[PDB]
DNA sequence: CGATCACGTA
DNA sequence: ACGTACGTGATCGC
């Protein structure tokens, strides 16, 4: 049983709590918050918000240090809170980062899926309670604070045994000195948010608007036929059928027309050119004008996007309404939609510092390669002096073709190397790939090494690890399919590299940040993009983060090979280039 | 409403 | 025979 509290009391107020401050809204910007729920050594309370959130005493205990509170996504709570005024502090266990570090692959996104792993099944899964999509809604008061509850009564029955797991996997450290301040660092960022140019970005619709139009006509008439060009059905009849053009692949229904088939039948008729060129814009118009305008706040002009901690299976990131690690760089055309991402007070910059080929130079420490570690202590051009080694020539040999296939050789690597897998990125045969890889291996035996050794220890224990101890299981590894089987070998390889990526620039968030603090900076981190950091800051600050802020990354970690960090500054995000 | 294509990023 | 890890939008089916 519980108390269903009229006003808050003392007992309600103890130092250690298992706490729920429910948002059910998916975006938690700004939302409700529809229930509390506090359990601890006198109870089990539910309490009103309206009451909760008035009431001095309960926010100055939400808001004390020294009052210990164990939460489920304490993110959320935290964000909900900031938009009302009031701050959370002392979240001491949170059971989703502590399900998160002990197993990615189970997708614990509820305090029921959480439960479940340690055999309570006391409460029932959120989308149970609140339904799903067009048919979710809170329920009624006594249906509410029952589900509050048994979730606060679960969180504090399942803090000792998944602490007592994280302890036995040598992660308890990952989780309280890396993942949960970094939760409290991630909920800063997207409280602030991003201050977009909306005329800009309006202007640039614009622009696109007319383009689409001219060659979605050139694309007609040169098809003699209107047809949906986004449909790929319908281009796939255009192409293959009517045009006659080469089927060098086929998908499931009919017939592929992913970008890179269509760069092959681009010499047959003027129309796949423009069908690229079509793509193109259409989905900068779709997804990075229309898509982006439709998220921006509308008093703030901000965009707050959502950082989930808890979701990909190596330990990065993901970024969610908007996406904002997907923005458009590698073409001119879509990179300069950055253009429209400002800082959000005048006088202020945007400063961008990213790690130089850090997971290569994870690769060289965790593989202890001579050849790697040495390539990276003479600061080399690594793909030009894979070129070298591969191909066996001087450095003024390496043509640009060497270099460019020496780089996929180089992403083949980090990504779990397969003569198939090159074969097909390079558009050669099996073959041949094999032949680079060989070469390869002969020039980083260490690296050779360092695979063959992780597949049978992911064998042997079950799973892999990274530098600071995140783990993933990989039972597929003794399948006797091969395709089930060889993809578990390529998350052996790459895991370690990506996921330890991961840790070090999680480490320099919690470093800059509090280094940030001790200088009294107003510099704030707005976004991280795996391996950048992207800050906005007064123009007086810049002279000190381009000391600052590479510094901290680039000590983030001691490797047997340095880091390296590079940095830009500029008017908007397209300038910090 | 739900997988599949497709394409954007590191 | 599949490159590693993500998210969004569109089409199309029931």
């Amino acid at each position: 049983a519980f108390t269903l509290a009229d006003r808050v009391t003392e007992e309600m107020l103890a130092d250690k709590a298992a706490l729920v401050v429910e948002v059910v809204e998916e975006n938690y910007h700004d939302a409700p918050i529809v229930g509390i729920a506090v359990v601890n050594e006198h109870g089990r309370f539910f309490l009103r918000p309206e009451t909760a959130l008035a009431d001095p005493q309960f926010v100055a205990w939400l808001g004390d240090e020294t009052k210990k509170k164990s939460m489920f996504d304490s993110k959320r709570a935290a964000v909900a809170l900031k938009w009302k005024g009031i701050e959370l502090c002392g979240v001491s266990f949170d059971l989703l980062l502590a399900a998160y570090l002990l197993d990615p692959a189970q997708g614990v996104d509820d305090v029921a899926a959480a439960a479940k792993m340690k055999q309570y099944e006391a409460v029932r899964p959120d989308e149970a309670v609140y339904g799903k999509g067009a048919k979710r809604a809170v329920p009624d008061e006594p249906v509410l604070a029952e589900h509050l509850v048994r979730k606060a009564a679960a969180i504090w029955a399942l803090e000792r045994p998944f602490l007592d797991e994280l302890r036995r996997n040598e992660q308890d450290r990952l989780l309280v000195e890396l993942e949960q301040p970094l939760s409290s660092i991630l909920a800063e960022m997207e409280f602030a948010g991003v201050k977009v140019d909306t005329k800009r970005l309006e202007q640039m619709g614009e622009e696109l608007a007319e383009q689409l139009r001219t060659v979605e006509q050139r694309i007609y008439e040169l098809a003699g036929q209107e047809f949906n060009i986004n449909s790929p059905k319908q281009l796939g009849v255009i192409l293959f059928e009517k045009l006659q053009l080469p089927v060098l692949k086929k998908t499931k229904t009919g017939y592929s027309t992913s970008a890179d088939v269509l760069e092959k039948l681009a010499p047959y008729h003027e129309i796949v050119e423009n069908i690229l060129h079509y793509r193109q814009l259409g989905k900068l118009q779709s997804t990075y004008i229309e898509g982006l305008l439709k998220v921006v706040r509308p008093d703030t002009k901000k965009v707050h996007t959502i950082f989930n901690q808890a979701l990909t299976q190596t330990g990065r990131l993901s970024s969610t309404e908007p996406n904002l690690q997907n923005i458009p760089i590698r073409l001119e055309e879509g990179r300069k939609i950055r253009q429209a991402f400002v800082p959000s007070e005048s006088d202020w910059l945007i400063f961008a510092a990213d790690y130089s080929q850090i997971e290569l130079r994870v690769l060289a420490h965790i593989a202890e390669d001579d050849n790697l570690m040495e390539a990276f202590r003479r600061d080399l051009d690594i793909h030009t002096k894979t070129a070298m080694d591969i191909f066996q020539v001087s450095e003024d040999e390496v043509t640009p073709n060497m270099r460019r296939q020496a780089k996929a050789v180089n992403f083949g690597i980090v990504y779990g190397i397969s003569d198939y897998g090159l074969a097909q990125n390079l558009n050669i045969s099996r073959k041949e790939a094999a032949e680079f890889i060989e070469r390869y291996f002969e020039s980083f035996p260490g690296v050779k090494r360092y695979m063959e050794n992780i597949v049978q220890e992911a064998k042997q224990k079950g799973y892999v690890t990274t530098l600071l101890h995140r783990r993933r299981y990989l039972p597929d590894i003794t399948s006797r399919n091969f395709n089930v089987r060889s993809f578990a070998e390529r998350m052996a390889m790459n895991t370690p590299i990506q996921g330890s990526a991961a840790d070090i620039i999680k480490k320099a968030m919690i470093d800059l940040n509090a280094r940030l603090k001790e200088e009294r900076l107003q510099a704030r981190l707005l976004l991280q993009v795996h391996d950048e950091l992207i800050l906005e800051a007064p123009k007086e600050e810049m002279e000190r983060l381009c000391r600052l802020v590479p510094e901290v990354m680039e000590q983030a970690v001691t490797l047997r090979v340095p880091l390296k960090v590079d940095y830009h500054y500029g008017s908007t995000w397209y300038d910090a280039k």
